[PDB]
DNA sequence: TGTCCCTTTATCTCTCT
DNA sequence: AGAGAGATAAAGGGACA
């Protein structure tokens, strides 16, 4: 037969019980989890199926899936339910936190991890929780742990790091990698290269950090000499996320998009600026022949939409469905080329081909508020949420379909969508603010936590935003959202 | 294979003026 | 509101017991 046939009927032989109570999994969450955490995470869930359901941990379905689909999902559930309450109680921290600490490869390690060191870290070193954990929330977490405690010292003393930047590095997968490469090369690039401090903890600061910092080290002197390029531009593209990748395709690639394509250098380096850049400086070069010819993109609008991370899948899902989209859905390309042009360009493009029928048709939109709502990072998300949320936000709160598009005309728009749906309510019916001023609030980037900051303060006072009406805190809220809530926390 | 660590890519959310 | 930055997910490899 078949090494695997055993396992496979084990696999679905549960898989039946999981789509009962308490978790009801469907096909999409059960394929997940018997993917990514395998036969032994599927049994896992279903053997502590009540156990992490309700008394005590209470975790939702979704959190379940969310710790169990990695490798070695099992040993962070049986983690989870041993030290939750343990993190929970002895060091602060909350359900959402360990969660997210326990949603990673290598999920118990983390946890445990946290458990032995962070208060070592939060004395000796005064790093605060929120900082311990972002350095666990990633695969490996339990070495950049160790890998901050031994090195924080001599990265900040012998080296000039501070805290904040030690963390932003320690905190990406291979962050053990990350720290230490940074120790070796920081002061060969600053002195060498002349590189600032921020812009090596710049570089430093993604996945592959090790790989991107050394192909600096390596290609920084040739990019500049003999490509013209300057290190401003070099430390873009590598701290970026693109990396080791897209510095040695840059290389690569440079000339050949300047000469036969007329692309200038800069254009060149917002390709690469960006995680999976080499995909995008590729599937440009192959590309940016064929889509400015049969369809009459300017080599402009191609820059523009490869521009993104994920440009690839940018580019080519705007070959496939621009002509579907203009022909059946009657776009124009430029509003194709503005629903590619963002991050996951792809989603935003498969996502209104789906969605612009229902939008129209059963919500009452207009094409025009479709692209809208699609032509930002995390279009699809605010698509699918504008769907949902639509009705139950113009019907009982009583927003106009008009505002309702605003709020999801943002970067985050479904979680600014969502977030005014919960706390609507409360800052209208309970703190005197017109619905009007809410959608403001949400009505811009960041729009969930500027509106978590505005209800914080109106619920819990801070006796230090205490001289500011209403409106004014409102005026803040729609200029500078959470981060001009704070600050003035500290005035 | 089970688990842990790491790198690349793609996506999504928020910040900064 | 456009550039920059951070967080989260997805996929797959090395490594080892």
């Amino acid at each position: 037969q078949w090494s695997g046939a055993r396992a496979l009927e084990a696999l679905l032989t549960v898989a039946g019980e999981l789509r009962g109570p308490p978790l009801q999994l469907d096909t999409g969450q059960l394929l997940k989890i018997a993917k990514r955490g395998g036969v032994t995470a599927v049994e896992a869930v279903h053997a502590w199926r009540n156990a992490l359901t309700g008394a005590p941990l209470n975790l939702t379905p979704e959190q379940v899936v969310a710790i169990a689909s990695h490798d070695g999902g099992k040993q962070a559930l049986e983690t989870v339910q041993r030290l939750l309450p343990v993190l929970c109680q002895a060091h602060g921290l909350t359900p959402q936190q360990v969660v997210a600490i326990a949603s990673h490869d290598g999920g118990k390690q983390a946890l445990e991890t946290v458990q032995r060191l962070l208060p070592v870290l939060c004395q000796a070193h005064g790093l605060t929780p929120e900082q311990v954990v972002a350095i666990a929330s990633h695969d490996g977490g339990k070495q950049a742990l160790e890998t901050v405690q031994a090195l924080l010292p001599v990265l900040c003393q012998a080296h000039g790091l501070t805290p904040e930047q030690v963390v932003a590095i320690a905190s990406n997968g291979g962050g053990k990698q990350a720290l230490e490469t940074v120790q070796r090369l920081l002061p060969v690039l600053c002195q060498a290269h002349g590189l600032t401090p921020q812009q090596v903890v710049a570089i430093a600061s993604n996945g592959g950090g090790k790989q991107a910092l050394e192909t600096v080290q390596r290609l920084l002197p040739v990019l500049c000499q003999a490509h013209g390029l300057t290190p401003q531009q070099v430390v873009a593209i590598a701290s970026n996320g693109g990396g080791k990748q897209a510095l040695e395709t840059v290389q690569r690639l440079l000339p050949v998009l300047c000469q036969a394509h007329g692309l200038t250098p800069q254009q060149v380096v917002a390709i690469a600026s960006n995680p999976g850049g080499k995909q995008a400086l590729e599937t440009v070069q192959r590309l940016l022949p064929v889509l400015c010819q049969a369809h009459g993109l300017t080599p402009q609008q191609v820059v523009a939409i490869a521009s993104n991370g994920g440009g690839k899948q940018a580019l080519e899902t705007v070959q496939r469905l621009l002509p579907v989209l203009c022909q059946a859905h009657g776009l124009t390309p430029q509003q194709v080329v503005a629903i590619a042009s963002h991050d996951g360009g792809k989603q935003a493009l498969e996502t209104v081909q789906r969605l612009l029928p229902v939008l129209c048709q059963a919500h009452g939109l207009t094409p025009e508020q479709v692209v809208a709502i699609a032509s930002n990072g995390g279009g699809k998300q605010a698509l699918e949420t504008v769907q949902r949320l639509l009705p139950v936000l113009c019907q009982a709160h009583g927003l106009t379909p008009e505002q309702v598009v605003a709020i999801a005309s943002h970067d985050g728009g479904k979680q600014a969508l969502e977030t005014v749906q919960r706390l609507l309510p409360v800052l209208c019916q309970a703190h005197g603010l017109t619905p009007q001023q809410v959608v403001a609030i949400a009505s811009n980037g960041g729009g969930r936590p500027a509106l978590e900051s505005i209800v914080a303060q109106l619920s819990r006072p801070d006796p230090a935003l205490a001289a500011l009406t209403n409106d004014h805190l409102v005026a803040l809220a729609c200029l500078g959202g959470r981060p001009a809530l704070d600050a003035v926390k500290k005035l």
